[PDB]
């Protein structure tokens, strides 16, 4: 194998929500941890979770696993399953009521135009012209509104 790997890739954070049903501590707790790379999350979620090739009955209990904690007929079967628990992406969708995510930059940029011309979150400040997708940004654009400007009438 070989690749250009020009420059540095994208730094994405991962999380393995492991909710043990046999846990005697409530409310049900999840596996608190993080990783800088996928591989690191694999060796863990697999060994640090599903265990190694030594464990016979291996079962992955996800905070909301689609399997509901079911056993497989092979190791590769389980290890391959957790593959869905990763779902690593470069950048989500700038739309709130979309929660959509893509693995391509052109896909998102092209999919963002298929949403609408105007933004959902518009500056609440009257006589102001802005655009936002998250109530956070807007509320952050107010830090500059606290004050006013006296000069150009038509603004
Ligand atoms: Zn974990
Ligand atoms: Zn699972
Ligand atoms: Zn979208
Ligand atoms: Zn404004």
């Amino acid at each position: 194998g070989s690749s250009g790997s020009s420059g540095q890739p994208i730094k994405q954070e991962l999380s393995c929500k492991w909710i043990d049903e046999a846990q005697l501590s409530r409310p049900k707790k999840s596996c608190d941890r993080t990783f800088s790379t996928m591989h690191e999350l694999v060796t863990h979620v697999t060994m640090e979770h599903v265990g190694g090739p030594e464990q016979n009955n291996h079962v992955c209990y996800w905070e909301e696993c689609p399997r509901e904690g079911k056993s497989f007929k092979a190791k590769y079967k389980l290890v391959n399953h957790i593959r869905v628990h990763t779902g690593e992406k470069p950048f989500p969708c700038p739309f709130p009521g979309c929660g959509k995510i893509f693995a391509r930059s052109e896909n998102l940029k092209i999919h963002k135009r298929t949403h609408t011309g105007e933004k959902p979150f518009k500056c609440e400040f009257e006589g102001c012209d802005r655009r936002f997708a998250n109530s956070s940004d807007r509320k952050k654009h107010m830090h500059v509104h606290t004050s006013d400007k006296s000069g150009p009438s038509s603004g």
